[PDB]
């Protein structure tokens, strides 16, 4: 029941792109918690957070954040767990903001970018099961059974009718 | 001589760049202090720097970051008081992440953004300047001296 | 009641954007001038507000513009005060053009570029806010409260309900 | 011999490029004047230049200007006479910023926007040439001239 | 009544945007015709039209286009007339396609580029107004009067209410 | 002999990327045309040469431009083969002015748009290559070859 | 009967975009086949059916992918036939990432890239067409007549009816 | 001694940067193989390498790729392992067209994207660490030792 994956964002308007992460996760069976932090607004909350992640329990970090997006970066300061971070799309510059601020981290703190949007939330959902299967038998199956499914679920041809 | 200004920047890579807002605070004579502060790599450093900033006499921080540049606005998250941010140029983008990263700043934590590299960094001094200006009559009188000898110095046609 | 404040657009269209500064120094009891001064179309008008700020009493400018975005520019050309600029979003480029045409300023003549948008004339109230209250025991002491406020007021989880 | 045309940039930096516009009108032999402008460094010369440009004779104004580009605009506010302005290359941006701040004008107040760079400089002096061309038939000719020797230089196979 | 100012566009979507220059040379009293010349579908009408222009009177050659936008460069290739370029906004790219192709003509074929849509257009209109006023007094006169009025016509301060 | 590809560029600043695509031509063997033709300064020539390209029998027509890149696209609208476009890079823009010039070609009149530089006249090449390979046996398989080469050729670890 | 063109596209969504590839291609009669073929998630049915494309005897391959668009490049991985590729638009980047991440092909394997959208999809078609018609006269007497209707039909001027 | 960790690239071109991929994993001694394929030249190597991936006991895949950047995505395609990418800097446009083919992934297979170049380089092969060390205890210690030691090295000042 205790939470592996730890899923953050700077307010309620991310938790549109961000509940794409939640569902997946829900989905492959991998307990988790979903809580709202702040860079700009909630600094000391976000240290707190980030610091302790790793003694709680947490293995992976997903941090959505959109404009000068700098939650899963910060975060990825304060702990050596794996930080993905989510482009969330903005209103002016379609996410190419939120992008550039969370992927260009310089050499020495990583954060796994995903693509701009739920499609990126989507993803840093299976990245971190895809982490976490290494180690998971269970959960490997799962996701492998996902992936497969995924593959064999493609239509051969679209339906072309006018 | 305690500071009023604090420059600071994520690495000495950074000072090729901030030295110019080093060298334009200290030409109109505005004690300042010159550190480096990494956002990333020091961040709980940041923290105690931007959380303290007020108690220890300054008035404006200059914070130069590159790439995704968190430094002025993490920096912004920790104080009242205002905080000017010079995005470095970066190798590959150019700055343009160091602009964006810096730039759109959700409503409720500011950073004056100046221009991308030296010209950023000379003028987020200059900025810093005319804010002390506001209640530092000295100071003030020194600036207008400055941006008149600007003005004056231009030339009338190219050489 | 003397404004310390001059907030300035280009035109009506502004407004919608600019609101915001405007709405901010009043609710941290600012004194301010709100005025439209089009750095195309008003150009002697911009010069003699820019030049006579100082003596009127003016403390600080927060000069919206979009598009080939002159206004914040100027202003800082004439003035000696510091100026805040706020890009205006634009139809077509999306506030790009009027982010590049206010923040790049050459060395010699700043302008403090908040973000694109209601974020940035937001913002560009609450930078003006922090600059006076460094000599406003008053405004310094509502300005802390504010910002402690937006920091306490951060929900701790997103509303998760589908 | 009065000039008809003027040709200005903020400064000496920005020579390299329009030196080329420069060039030109002396190939195509159009009095001009040559001086240096800054918008953010001498506005009340720029006004002064501007609001007197049409009286003293100018027909057409090209202006270079590079970041935040505001002559050819800020020109074109004060003056009823056509303004054409060159983005010059910025260190970062490479003229992005320079083209934006440019051409982006809002309706009601005009600039003809050419190239970044040299390119835009020599064609800011080829498009005064053709305007001034519609009222003086010995100029036509020459541009005429120009134009079919550009057209027949050019080779038909590389080297 | 003979044109002395050419507008052409590439097709019937463009004169959304090529109708506010049609407009504001009405406005000001200039003689001039309005036409289609698609420099992908009509190459050599196009041809023909610029190769012409001049000896028909044509003082000045208006085009607007969008995406690959060629029309206001290959009629510079073809005429000494001054060429006016209005990049019509594109779907996708939002002009940025249209600008870059219209103000990036390399030495020696120059083209008088204006702002992505609308504004651009009106402005190709006034520039055109502008250059022939150098040769028109009536035309001059009324150039200055409609700039003094847009000066004059400008607010001192937004309609700040609610 | 006869020539079944043209390549075709805007001056002789566009060979140090057009060589490219003469090179691979020469080496498959494909007998072809390298010429230099200005849609913006020889807009006659271009006409001409693109209006009788089918008639000379020309296949295929690979066209190189930078900056306001029509070449490829004006050719195109005066001919009913192929055309293949390739982006010059340009000074300022890195050719992202020329590829958006070249391939957003409206409905109705294409341009196969290959990468920005050499590498792009290298594919223009190779994609004509693989369209003459259609109707020419011997060419396919001496393309068969080149593709076997070029993935048997590449090292299993770096050096 | 039997394809000598084969449109492929990654999803249903592509559809509305490479219809118009479908519909061109009828329009001139040219015999192909529409499939789905997902560079992402059936990576060896992409494998397969390039390979395989040259024995088939299919001619040419229009392959439609937007985002991180891998459809038309890896396909032209596999097979030494001309691969034309259309960049669907994308939500957040309007099809910019779809254009560079199928256009900047490095030397050795090929993509003739169309414009982004409908307009792609169109003029794949088109281009594919060009190519069967240096072999096939029928066709290329068909691809003349619509060429020269489409130029013929260009209309004079535009409709300038307020 | 068995890889864990397998670094993977289109061509030689590739090495100047992740070479700094290799060099970090070998610092924090994560057994690793650093090999040359190529998604457009090699598309069965890749296929053989990604499906096997697993099997032969591989942990995580670091990928590096420019330009139309397929390595780390179609790598995805075929393997359940964590794969991350790095876009490599292209000359051109910079590394633009490499991060955003690497990292506009659709929903349904991932790529954890780092910064374009040496930086993103070397931030691979930490987040590949980081992803070990979650059941490696003595490769998490030396992980917090490498995190310690960079935050501690951090200068106070500028030189």
């Amino acid at each position: 029941s205790a939470p592996v994956v730890g899923i953050i964002m700077g307010s309620q308007s991310d938790w549109e792109t961000m509940r794409h992460a939640d569902a997946l996760l829900t989905e492959l069976e991998i307990p988790h918690e979903t809580l709202i932090v702040s860079a700009h607004r909630t600094p000391d909350r976000l240290a707190d957070y980030a610091r302790t992640a790793a003694e709680r329990g947490l293995n992976v970090i997903i941090a959505g954040a959109g404009g000068a997006a700098f939650l899963p970066g910060m975060c990825a300061a304060w702990t050596r767990l794996p930080v993905l971070g989510v482009p969330v799309e903005s209103r002016a510059l379609k996410g190419m903001d939120s992008l550039l601020s969370i992927v260009q981290m310089p050499g020495g703190v990583p954060v796994g970018t995903l693509a701009i949007g739920a499609s990126g939330a989507k993803n840093a959902a299976l990245l971190a099961a895809s982490i976490l299967a290494l180690y998971n038998p269970a959960l490997a199956a799962r996701l492998e059974t996902w992936r497969a499914l995924q593959t064999a679920s493609v239509p051969n041809s679209p339906i072309t009718e006018d």
